[PDB]
C-alpha cells in the first residue's frame, strides 16, 4: 500500500560520505534500509549517486536507482526516482531519510496512514525536545503547529520563542518544543508538482526543503509522536550517540 | 475612511508606566496620537487603563476611552472600545501601538488601503532589516512571508535562519530579514472574530498576540516597506534611541 524511497547521496558537507559509516558493523544506510523493511512497505528503493553506495545497498539484497549528481534535496532526487519507476499519481511515497537509521517501523506506517487519510498534499511527524541543547541546536529542526496540526513553519533557530523564559537565561526550556523528524509522506503526483516549482529562497537559507511547500501556499500535516529513541545522524556527535544506542 | 485606535496601558514590563515617557518635552503617547493625526484618520482614539495616560491624551486635544484592567493585549483591548462606539462590522479599524512614536504616517494610511483591498483578514506591515543587532535582538520581532506576501510565522527568534552562515559566525546577515512594525489594519468584524476564539497557547509563549490568528488558521497579508525610519519603543535601550532621533 505504499512505496518507501531512500535518498542517499554520498557528498554531505557536515559528515562527509555519511551513508556509507559503519554503525556497528553495518553502514547506515543499510540500517534505514532495515528499518524500511520493518515497514511492511510493498516496495524499497535507495536513491543514490555514488556507485559505493549502490554497492553497499545491493550487496544487502536492496533495490537501487542511480539518480542525477546535481539534485539539491532528497526530495528532488525523489522526482526522478517517481519518473523513472512511472507511479501512478495516487501512489503513496514515503521518504525516509538516509540519516534516520533508527527510526521506527511504526512511525514510517504513521506518515504513511495519516498522509491517505487527509486531502493534504504532504504529511510528516516531529517529537517532543525535552532538553534544552537540543532546542537551541540547529542542526535540530523545530517545528511550530496551529491548532489543526498543520505546520505554520520549520526553522533551525529555536522557535516558538518563549520571551519571557528566554529573558532571564537560555538553560531550561518548558514542555513545547518539537523534532522534526527526517520523514515526509506524499503522493506521486505532488512530488511531481514540487519539482515543477521554481526553487523558493526560504528553502536555500534554512537549507530545509520543506519550506518549498510551504512558501507556495501548500499544507503539510505533522502528527506528534510522544516517545522516539535515537535521533538523525547529521554531524560527527550524531554518529557516536547513535552508534552507543543502537 | 477608517478609524484608529492607540492601545496604551499603564504597566508595561519592559518600560514601566511607558506611555508616559518623557521623548524630548511630549510623553510618548502624545508622539503617537501626532502620528495618527498626520494620517488623516476620520477618528482617533486612545484606549487606555489609567487616568494618567487619559489626561495627558485629553490635555493634548486627544479622545480618550477607558478600558479594562485585565486586557492581555492591544487587539483585546480594541475589541472593547469597538462596542462602546458600537461601530459596524465593516468599519476599518488601525491599531497604531502606543509603543510607535516615529511610525510614518503614509505606513498608517498605507496599512488601511491594503485591508479595504484585499479579502484578508487582517494586514500588517515589515520593513527589510539590514544590521545584525536587529536581526538577533528578541525585541526585534521577525516575520518570514510565503510568495503571496501571507506570514508563514511570526517569531522572536532569529528567523529564517541561515545555516551555512550562521555556521560560522553570528557577525553579518544577509538581505532577507523583515522587521514586523506594531500596527495592524482589521474589520470590526474581525476583531470580534478575534477575541471569540480562546487564546492560544501560542501567542503566550512568543508574547505576539497575532499569533492567535495564525494558530486559528487564517491568514494575516503583511506588506513590506523598503524605508521606515525609527523602531518601537519597547526597552530603556529603545527609548535612548528614539530620543537621541526623534
Ligand atoms: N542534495 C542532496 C542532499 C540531501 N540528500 C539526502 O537527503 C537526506 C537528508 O539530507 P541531509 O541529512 O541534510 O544530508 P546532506 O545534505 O547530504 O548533509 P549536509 O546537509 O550536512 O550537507 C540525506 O539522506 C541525503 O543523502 C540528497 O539526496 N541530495
Ligand atoms: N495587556 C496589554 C498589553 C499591551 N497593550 C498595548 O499594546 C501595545 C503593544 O504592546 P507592548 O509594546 O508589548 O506593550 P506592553 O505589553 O505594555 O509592554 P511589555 O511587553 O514590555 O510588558 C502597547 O501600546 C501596549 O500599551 C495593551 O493595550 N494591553
Ligand atoms: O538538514 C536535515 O536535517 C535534513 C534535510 C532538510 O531539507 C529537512 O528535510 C530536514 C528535516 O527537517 C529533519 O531534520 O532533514
Ligand atoms: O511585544 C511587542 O513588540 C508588541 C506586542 C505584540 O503582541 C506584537 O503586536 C508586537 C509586534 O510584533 C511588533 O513588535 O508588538
Ligand atoms: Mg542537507
Ligand atoms: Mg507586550
Amino acid at each position: 500500500s505504499f512505496v518507501v524511497i531512500i535518498p542517499a547521496r554520498y557528498a554531505s558537507t557536515r559528515l562527509p560520505g555519511k551513508p556509507l559509516v559503519d554503525i556497528n558493523g553495518k553502514p547506515m544506510i543499510v540500517h534505514v534500509l532495515e528499518r524500511a523493511r520493518e515497514s511492511g512497505a510493498e516496495r524499497i528503493i535507495v536513491a543514490t549517486d555514488h556507485e559505493d553506495v549502490a554497492r553497499a545497498v545491493e550487496a544487502a539484497g536492496g533495490e537501487v536507482c542511480m539518480t542525477r549528481a546535481d539534485h539539491q534535496s532528497g526530495t528532488e532526487r525523489l522526482a526522478e526516482v517517481v519518473e523513472k519507476c512511472a507511479f501512478s499519481d495516487d501512489t503513496v511515497i514515503v521518504n525516509v531519510q538516509g540519516d534516520e537509521p533508527m527510526i521506527p517501523a511504526t512511525i514510517i506506517r504513521q506518515v504513511a496512514d495519516n498522509l491517505a487519510q487527509r486531502q493534504v498534499g504532504m504529511a510528516t511527524l516531529a517529537v517532543p525536545i525535552h532538553n534544552a541543547e537540543e532546542a537551541f541546536n540547529p542542526n535540530a529542526v523545530k517545528v511550530v503547529l496551529d491548532a489543526e496540526g498543520y505546520a505554520l513553519y520549520f526553522s533551525r533557530a529555536t522557535i516558538p520563542w518563549d520571551r519571557d523564559r528566554f529573558a532571564e537565561g537560555l538553560e531550561t526550556v518548558g514542555d513545547n518544543f518539537l523534532r522534526h523528524l527526517g520523514i515526509y509522506g506524499y503522493r506521486a503526483g505532488f512530488i511531481r508538482r514540487y519539482v515543477n516549482w521554481q526553487p523558493s529562497p526560504l528553502e536555500h537559507i534554512e537549507m530545509l526543503e520543506q519550506l518549498r511547500v510551504l512558501w507556495y501556499g501548500e499544507k503539510i500535516h505533522v502528527a506528534v509522536a510522544q516517545e522516539v529513541p535515537g535521533t538523525g545522524v547529521d554531524t560527527p556527535e550524531d554518529l557516536e550517540r547513535v552508534r552507543a544506542e543502537m
